[PDB]
């Protein structure tokens, strides 16, 4: 007889919204852009250099807060290392929040219940710190209840995706009648500056990172014909992987967000990630009963933290050609929005699936796998249940 | 039948380790030592004050890792407004997760398993920030498994000792055998600074914080004559109190941590405090049954902003004046450690339960309440369970 009750089934996606600021930028036109307002265009070594990475990038466009009237107008944010995360943190403390009020609003409006029945909050973002956080910020913007259950997740990175779902999937699951906002939010003014010959990979940051920011409703046990399920989470798993110390570092530091990337990272993802797979899916189909599902036959949303990242894994994996499909969708049209990226391709995934009617939520396929990679190297595995469709 | 498996019991702390730094820093000492190390005993007037706050602290010593070596090593600490963000990162990002190995380390032994069974862990910190975090450094510090399951909670402040009890509660509960190994640890290197006569709500701070960390292990479903529980968590609240926009405040800024405290704080929590209680106590025994405790039978684990707060409280719900000793023997020999500090007062309230012989470790008493205060201002409610003694 618990002095909290909790739940019976699954913790359940049951809305998911997005929201990205409205800048659009091309990639075509980004390095003749990113070098121009960063008054860089004489190094151009530099500049051919950042135009094969945009090249090859597999991104199309990006969603940015920062216009070039918003750079001209803060020149400590168009040069390599000035001080400026006073300035980047004025900018994020207060867009983070905003713009995952957008997407919290998107997904409150297709959940279809008063904001009120929200009874957690998880606020996630690699965009800015403070206190109160974003998480108390958001929460204020939208108007929900004194008590909302909240928690910020800050400097997290790119498995952030997994991560909040690790942690909501325990908060819907145990709590009955407990309503999970989730919300990840992305803004890249907090790493955004010039380019420098000697930190080659915080110019691949600026080929690939956008803005956006994604929002659930996670809960369990789902009203009949009122509430309506679009994913399951069953299994989660969290890894360091082997010999990957420092391949992917960040510093809040006085000239803002640093970030330092090794080029063996898709190597140390790919080589590793088929072990990390085959052991989730033996817990998840035990032999004692159905043996996992191949790999063909699960649907996949995966971070895209870049082309070689995902190139790499589907060619160790041996996964046919389309299992991506919607993994490089949302990159091609957003870039590497970090924690929030999975979200986009999950609500991508399942709008695609009711507008093709296929059978399930994902893309016609029972089982799936989101991953998250991030630093650590962090990898983060959430084993998904699709729903079926009409 | 889940894939994965819930536990049964409620989420118990199965031991507790603390660490403070070596130096220890009288309060009858501090004020000639602060102005002196910051060469600001010209500001008389200033002075004198600040001597008047020590002398009603209540804080009678507290660890600290700034040394005055360390100090004269680094002058703009001991400046009121320099920049020092990457100075003061360069130190906590390092010293908050060694501190905090300490403290699990002892945890760690207490509890009597051998650290690869601990599935999940939680730092908690308000001192610095780093991509991988303060988890991160701690797991390699320690050498847990590859595949613990993360999380750290950065920027919380004050409230954090809460907040982590609310999460481990259900990662405890909803994974069965999960042993969740919970951090806290603050370094006020973060927020040292010069005083100055225009900001003297940063003066208190200067008054009352210290350094410590705490750590737990917190479980479902203890192994019966193997392992043991002290606490068990069975209701959680969050709230932010009504009317206390901007109550409490903190940026991280290029001149480091910055720290915004409104002299109605004590009134703020207080006059709300008594309601926020009432209400939870009424949902953990309701009738439809026994009557809620008395107060005065409960036990106190409350986070001692200051002796203010614990006053107005103790004064506004009528508490006899010895419900807040362990409470305030935590504050007497440790100042404010922010998150850290519930989990030393819980630590304090255990050792005199076994030491005077009471019959629980609550001392005497079978429920109790946690309560942690922060930015929002946001109020932490945890409804505790102790456990009989011999
Ligand atoms: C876009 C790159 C980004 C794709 O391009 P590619 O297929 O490697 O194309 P190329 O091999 O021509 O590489 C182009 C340039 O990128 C540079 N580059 C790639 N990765 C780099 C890194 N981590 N640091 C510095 N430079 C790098 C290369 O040195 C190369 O320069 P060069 O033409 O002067 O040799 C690709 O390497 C990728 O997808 N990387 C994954 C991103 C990642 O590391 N993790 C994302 C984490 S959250
Ligand atoms: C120690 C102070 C810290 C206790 O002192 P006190 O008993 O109120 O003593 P006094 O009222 O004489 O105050 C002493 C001085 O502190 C000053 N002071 C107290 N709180 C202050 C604040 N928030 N900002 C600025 N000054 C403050 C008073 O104005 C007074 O100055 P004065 O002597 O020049 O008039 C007390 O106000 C307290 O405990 N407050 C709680 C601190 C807090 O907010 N903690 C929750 C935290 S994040
Ligand atoms: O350098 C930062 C940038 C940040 C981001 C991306 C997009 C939009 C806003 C912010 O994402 C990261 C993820 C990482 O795993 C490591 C990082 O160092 C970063
Ligand atoms: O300014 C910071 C200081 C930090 C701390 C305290 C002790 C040791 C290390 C760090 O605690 C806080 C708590 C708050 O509720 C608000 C704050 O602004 C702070």
């Amino acid at each position: 007889p618990r002095k909290m009750e909790r739940a019976e089934g699954p913790a359940s996606v049951l809305a998911i919204g997005t929201a990205v600021p409205p800048n659009v930028v091309y990639q075509k036109d980004y390095p003749d852009f990113y070098f121009g307002v960063t008054n860089s265009n004489h190094k151009t070594e530099l500049k051919d250099k950042f135009q094969r990475m945009c090249d090859k990038s597999c991104v199309s466009k990006r969603h940015l807060y920062l216009t070039e009237e918003i750079l001209k107008a803060n020149p400590s944010l168009c040069a390599y290392w000035e001080p400026s995360l006073d300035l980047r943190q004025d900018i994020v403390v207060v867009e983070v929040p905003k713009l995952g009020k957008q997407a919290a609003s998107a997904a409150i409006k297709e959940w279809g219940q008063p904001k009120s029945k929200i009874t957690h909050l998880i606020f996630c973002t690699t965009s800015g710190v403070d206190m109160p956080g974003a998480d108390w910020a958001l929460a204020k913007l939208l108007g929900l209840r004194s008590s909302v259950k909240r928690l910020v997740l800050y400097m997290q990175g790119c498995y952030g995706g997994g991560t909040v779902l690790r942690i909501a999937k325990d908060l819907a699951e145990n709590n009955k009648g407990a309503r999970v906002l989730v919300v990840c939010s992305e803004i890249t003014a907090i790493t955004f500056r010039g380019p420098s010959d000697t930190h080659l990979d915080s110019l691949v940051g600026q080929a690939l990172f956008g803005d956006g920011a994604s929002a659930l409703i996670v809960g369990s046990d789902p009203v009949p014909a009122v509430e309506r399920a679009w994913f399951e989470l069953h299994w989660t798993g969290s890894d360091i992987l082997p010999n990957s110390d420092g391949a992917i570092d960040g510093h809040l530091k006085e000239v803002g967000l640093t970030f330092h990337l090794m080029k063996d990272v898709p190597a140390i993802i790919s080589k590793n990630i088929g072990g990390i797979l085959k052991d989730a899916l033996a817990k998840v189909f035990p032999a004692a009963a159905p043996p996992p599902p191949t790999y063909n036959d699960l649907f996949w949303i995966t971070h895209p933290g870049g082309p070689a990242i995902l190139d790499q894994v589907e060619d160790r994996l041996g996964l046919r050609k389309d299992k991506l499909a919607s993994t490089r969708a949302v990159l091609d049209q957003f870039g590497n929005m970090s924690s929030a990226t999975v979200l986009f391709i999950m609500d991508e995934m399942r709008k695609r699936s009711v507008e093709q009617q296929l059978g399930t939520t994902g893309e016609g396929h029972e089982w799936g796998l989101l991953l998250g990679f991030g630093p650590g190297l962090t990898c983060e595995t959430v084993v998904l249940r699709s729903v079926p469709l009409v």
